């Protein structure tokens, strides 16, 4: 019997088989009501007749009755399974409320009536996708970011830094900023074409300063994009200045440390003994994280906060979109986690809070 494997995120949904190699679904995550419902991909391009809802807010589950609606979606039509017949995984970001992970529960096992199910920090599971369990995980998505640092393969949460940046905020500033330039970039649709124009064009520059000097001064960083329609826009010095947000949110008016001053933070707040550890092993997971010269420029950062003798590692593999599904693909296949499932007897006879005895 196979397990599913649902990691449930502000954007996206990321859902499919443990053991496959990457999710077989990934689709927004919106409910979208006038049929009676519509989620994903079929709200997203019907959105002018619905009402859009946004069940994940910064990583948490807000709204139950729209979660039920994506789970549905995600089992039945995303996957085409009967929930019934299979395990199922489900992710949580960091800090999750206890009432949260009582009411996945609950609604896994009175509504899907699973056989059993699970659910797991999500920048847990990015690190054991890496092939650690002792390191530092900065998970930066569509709505959160947090640094979880883990070590020999549990959370310590209270290191745990959330941090309300992530790539929905690059791609608002990014429609800002070439609406300056003298394009507009304000609708929905709009807002859709500058998002693959960030995912596709967007960078991390090394020193912000020498790359706004070599825009000035050149177009040897600009690039072209062709719209829908098939005009084509030129972007310069917007590839850089959008991530760089990451670094210096007062770009976008918040008052926070960035990415690689939480990092640091988060490691300060750990025993002494184990920081080289985490030093060692910065993870890098999400899709915020894809930005290409991310990894270098978090060396050079963390370099200049850490004592000068520190050895620093920046790990940011090539599958970091979906680390945190994978982490959970191979952790739902290992032979010493199949007593670690609640099954349907568990919740029958203990109710909800059985998540806090078996969950982790
Ligand atoms: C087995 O298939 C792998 C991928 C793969 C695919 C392929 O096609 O080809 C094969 C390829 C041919 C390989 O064949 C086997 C060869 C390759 O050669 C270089 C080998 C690759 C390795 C897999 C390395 O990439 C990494 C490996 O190296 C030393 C690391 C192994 C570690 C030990 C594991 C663990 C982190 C991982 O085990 C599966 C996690 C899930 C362990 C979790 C625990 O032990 C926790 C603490 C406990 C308790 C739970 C705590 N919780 C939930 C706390 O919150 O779980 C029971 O980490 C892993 O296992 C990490 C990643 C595994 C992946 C992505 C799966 C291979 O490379
Ligand atoms: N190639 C890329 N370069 C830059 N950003 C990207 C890239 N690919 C995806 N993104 C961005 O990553 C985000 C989706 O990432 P991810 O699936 O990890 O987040 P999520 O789980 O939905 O949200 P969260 O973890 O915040 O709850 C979107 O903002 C998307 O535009
Ligand atoms: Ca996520």
């Amino acid at each position: 019997t196979t397990a599913l494997v649902c990691d449930n995120g502000s954007g996206l949904v990321k859902a499919g088989f443990a053991g496959d190699d990457a999710p077989r679904a990934v689709f927004p995550s919106i409910v979208g009501r006038p049929k009676d419902s519509y989620v994903g991909d079929e709200a997203q391009s019907k959105r002018g007749i619905l009402t859009l809802k946004y069940p994940i807010e910064h990583g948490i589950i807000t709204n139950w009755d729209d979660m039920e609606k994506i789970w549905h979606h995600t089992f039945y039509n995303e996957l085409r399974v009967a929930p019934e017949e299979h395990p199922t995984l489900l992710t949580e970001a960091p800090l999750n409320p206890k009432a949260n992970r009582e009411k996945m529960t609950q609604i896994m096992f009175e509504t899907f009536n699973v056989p059993a199910m699970y659910v797991a920090i999500q920048a847990v599971l990015s690190l054991y996708a890496s092939g650690r369990t002792t390191g530092i995980v900065l998970d930066s998505g569509d709505g959160v970011t947090h640094n979880v640092p883990i070590y020999e393969g549990y959370a310590l949460p209270h290191a745990i830094m959330r941090l309300d940046l992530a790539g929905r905020d690059l791609t608002d500033y990014l429609m800002k900023i070439l609406t300056e330039r003298g394009y507009s970039f304000v609708t929905t649709a709009e807002r859709e074409i500058v998002r693959d124009i960030k995912e596709k064009l967007c960078y991390v520059a090394l020193d912000f300063e020498n790359e706004m000097a070599t825009a000035a001064s050149s177009s040897s960083l600009e690039k072209s994009y062709e719209l829908p329609d098939g005009q084509v826009i030129t972007i310069g010095n917007e590839r850089f200045r959008c991530p760089e947000t990451l670094f210096q949110p007062s770009f976008i008016g918040m008052e926070s440390a960035g990415i690689h001053e939480t990092t640091y933070n988060s490691i300060m707040k750990c025993d002494i003994d184990i920081r080289k550890d985490l030093y060692a092993n910065n993870v890098m997971s999400g899709g915020t994280t894809m930005y290409p010269g991310i990894a270098d420029r978090m060396q050079k950062e963390i370099t200049a906060l850490a004592p000068s003798t520190m050895k620093i590692k920046i790990i940011a593999p090539p599958e970091r979109k979906y680390s945190v599904w994978i982490g959970g693909s191979i952790l739902a296949s290992l032979s010493t986690f199949q007593q670690m499932w609640i099954t349907k007897q568990e919740y029958d006879e203990a109710g909800p809070s059985i998540v806090h005895r078996k969950c982790f």
